[PDB]
This record gives structure tokens, C-alpha cells and sequence, in this order.
């Protein structure tokens, strides 16, 4: 075991590693010296984060890390990286969304159902289910806040997104749209942006042209849609901090404002024959970086671009970087 006590600023990487062979791991990047820590989970406490770290929330000076295959969620000092609790018992967790100390949402794939835990104790508190919706087919996935009101993506073998009252802890409506939405933010203007995978050749549930769509939170209807190319495989619609320019992953990254009628012809990073994969903003200063899994099997290589996409630095993190979760220690947007 190694004893951190890193930077009041920062950003972790999750590591999905490769699926069913559990060696995924979380990185740790200094902006400011350009220096990554790996493997920092397993340094710091002594045993494995598991099988296909998902996501992370960084809330209150804990950083909330899922572990997708390993039915888990650490918790852990965002500055040591010790674990200050768990909570067990997901199906196949995904996203965490808090709504208080004491509630928070966690998605599930292979479960109809939302968990709701108390983070305080660690405690699984209750359950929303998802209306048709099987544990075999099952999925809820990113979810986005509109006043009392939670927006949830149902992304594996679904087509849909759910509006749940938090006040009741059911789903009150659902809008269908194209097969497998992947990822879901919300715009300044209070319109979600998703985009779909398009699903995969010989899936059982389907294969279609992906699309990429806004969404008013109010009317809960879909206001632009841009369809792309059979066979594309889309993923991670992601936002600035000022939250105005759209960011995604198709075969390149791509960049639009959220008021555009077109998706640029160039691109935000050209396509290199490589597996663009994990993707955020710098909420603070529009700073991008792309974290590329390569071939899914060798070391990922995380690249930081300048807002106008001039690469500032590059560093290696773990196997198939999926996520990031800043650690800022002040939020210049509101
Ligand atoms: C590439 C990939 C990946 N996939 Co697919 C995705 N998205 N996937 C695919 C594609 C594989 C073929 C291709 N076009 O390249 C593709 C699009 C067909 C696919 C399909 C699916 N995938 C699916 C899921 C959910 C997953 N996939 C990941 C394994 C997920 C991977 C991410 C990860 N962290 O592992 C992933 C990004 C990289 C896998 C890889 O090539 N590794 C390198 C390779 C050398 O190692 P490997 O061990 O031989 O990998 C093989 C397996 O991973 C297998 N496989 C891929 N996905 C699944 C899912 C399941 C349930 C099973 C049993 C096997 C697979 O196919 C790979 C090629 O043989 C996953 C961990 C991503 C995630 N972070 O959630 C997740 C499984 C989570 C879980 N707890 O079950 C689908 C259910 C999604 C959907 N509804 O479209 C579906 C299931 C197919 C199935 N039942 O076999
Ligand atoms: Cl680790």
C-alpha cells in the first residue's frame, strides 16, 4: 500500500479494462505538472477496483466510483484515493446521480429497475421500475436533472428515454427515439442532447443509420435530429462548462454549438484508425481530452487539446479509459 495526498485539482480516469478479466483501473492527471498516476485504486488500498469501471461523481470531497461488472461502487478520499466505504448488491451498475446526501439514482444494465441507495450509510433503499422493460434486455444508463424531474437514456437494447418525478421515485413519461441513445447532457437552454450506437451487425434487437438528437427538457420532444452513417457507432455526447458547445464520438470527435443547424464538415480531432473512445471538457477553461483505447487490449493514450484543438499534452492511463471525473476546487461556472 502507498501513500498519496495529490493535487487540490485534478482528474480521474476510469478504466474499464477488458470486460470479464477484471483489471480495470483508475488514473489520476495533474493539469498543472502534466504528471498521471496509474493503477492509483489498487496502490492506494491494496486490492482490485474489479471487472469494467464505468463512471465516476466527485461529491462533497468523495469520489464515487462504479464498477460495472464487479456489482460495487467505492467511494474513496479524492486526495489519498482510500476507500471510505462500498455499496454492494447492483444488478450491473452504470451512472450515479445524487439528489441529496441521504439519495442518490444508480442505473443498472441487466435490470429493469433503478436502485436508489442512501450514500450516507451505504444502503440499497428502494427500487424504480422502468416500464416495459425485462431483466434480460434491461437498461438505464446517463441521467441528467430538470428541476424535480430526473432524465434517464436507456441505452442496451432500448430505444427510449424516461422522465422520473424524484417526488414520487416513478417514471411519469418516456419519448421513443432510434435504437441504443448512449450517453444524455443537458444544455444550457434546458435540451437534452443524446446519441444513438446505431446498434451492431446481426444484433438481435436491431442495426440502424445512429443519429444525434436535442431534446426539450419542458416539452420532453425531440427539436433537431442529425442522422449519420449506417455502420458509424457513436458514443459520449459531452459539454463545455458554460454548457453551449457539444462534443461526441463518431469515428472523430466532433464539436457543435447547441444552437447550429449543421453539424460542421471538419471534425473537433481527425479519425486515425485507432478507438477514440472517452471523452470530456475542462469545465473550467474548454480544454479537451480524448482518451483513445487504441485496439481495447494495449495501454490507452488520454490527448489534451487547447479549446481551438491544439494539443497540449499526452500520457498513458489503463486498459479501454472510458470516463473522467474532474476534481476542481473551484467551479467558475454556476
Ligand atoms: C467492441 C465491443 C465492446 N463491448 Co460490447 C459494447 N458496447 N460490443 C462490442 C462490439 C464487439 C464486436 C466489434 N464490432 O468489435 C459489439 C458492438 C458487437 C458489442 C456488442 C455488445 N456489447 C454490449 C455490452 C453491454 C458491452 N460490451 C462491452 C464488453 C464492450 C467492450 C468494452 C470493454 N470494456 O471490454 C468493447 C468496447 C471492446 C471489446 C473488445 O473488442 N475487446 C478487445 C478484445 C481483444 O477482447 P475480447 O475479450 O476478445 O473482447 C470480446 C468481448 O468483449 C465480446 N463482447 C463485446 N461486448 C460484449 C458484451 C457481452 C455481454 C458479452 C458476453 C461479450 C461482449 O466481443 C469482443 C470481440 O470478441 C461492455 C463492457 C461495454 C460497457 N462498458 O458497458 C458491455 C458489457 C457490460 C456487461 N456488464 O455485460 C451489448 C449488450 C451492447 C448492445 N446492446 O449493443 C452487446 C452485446 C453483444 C454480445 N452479447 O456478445
Ligand atoms: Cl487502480
Amino acid at each position: 500500500m502507498e501513500d498519496f495526498s495529490v493535487s487540490a485539482s485534478g482528474l480521474f480516469i476510469t478504466n474499464e479494462g477488458n470486460f470479464q478479466y477484471s483489471n480495470a483501473t483508475l488514473s489520476y492527471y495533474d493539469p498543472a505538472t502534466c504528471e498521471v498516476e496509474n493503477e492509483v485504486f489498487y496502490r492506494a488500498n491494496g486490492f482490485k477496483l474489479g471487472d469494467v469501471a464505468q463512471s465516476m461523481v466527485i461529491r462533497d470531497g468523495i469520489g464515487w466510483i462504479v464498477v460495472n461488472n464487479s456489482h460495487v461502487i467505492f467511494a474513496i478520499d479524492i486526495n489519498t484515493f482510500k476507500e471510505v466505504g462500498r455499496i454492494t448488491g447492483f444488478t450491473s451498475p452504470r451512472y450515479i446521480h445524487f439528489l441529496s446526501d441521504e439519495k442518490a439514482y444508480v442505473t443498472q444494465i441487466w435490470d429493469y429497475r433503478i436502485f436508489i441507495i442512501n450514500p450516507k450509510t451505504y444502503e440499497i433503499t428502494g427500487y424504480i421500475e422502468c416500464p416495459d422493460m425485462d431483466m434480460e434486455s434491461g437498461s438505464t444508463e446517463q441521467m441528467v436533472q430538470y428541476g424535480k424531474y430526473v432524465y434517464v437514456n436507456c441505452w442496451s437494447y432500448q430505444n427510449r428515454i424516461l422522465k422520473i418525478d424524484t417526488e414520487t421515485d416513478k417514471v411519469v413519461d418516456e419519448l421513443t427515439i432510434g435504437i441504443q441513445p448512449t450517453s444524455l447532457v443537458m444544455d444550457k437552454y434546458n435540451k437534452m442532447w443524446t446519441i444513438t450506437d446505431g446498434g451492431y451487425e446481426g444484433s438481435p434487437y436491431g442495426y440502424e443509420a445512429p443519429s444525434l438528437y436535442r431534446i426539450d427538457a419542458e416539452t420532453f420532444t425531440v427539436e433537431k435530429q442529425f442522422k449519420f452513417k449506417l455502420g458509424d457507432w457513436p458514443s459520449e455526447v459531452q459539454l463545455n462548462g458554460t454548457r453551449d458547445t457539444l462534443y461526441w464520438i463518431n469515428n472523430d470527435i466532433w464539436r457543435m454549438p447547441v444552437e447550429a443547424d449543421r453539424v460542421p464538415v471538419r471534425p473537433f480531432l481527425e479519425f486515425r484508425d485507432t478507438k477514440y473512445y472517452g471523452l470530456t471538457v475542462n469545465p473550467n477553461n474548454g480544454e479537451v481530452y480524448v482518451a483513445d483505447a487504441i485496439d481495447y487490449q494495449q495501454q490507452g493514450i488520454v490527448y489534451r487539446y487547447s479549446p481551438q484543438g491544439k494539443l497540449i499534452d499526452e500520457f498513458y492511463v489503463g486498459i479501454i479509459p472510458g470516463a473522467f471525473c474532474w476534481k476542481l476546487e473551484h467551479h467558475h461556472h454556476h
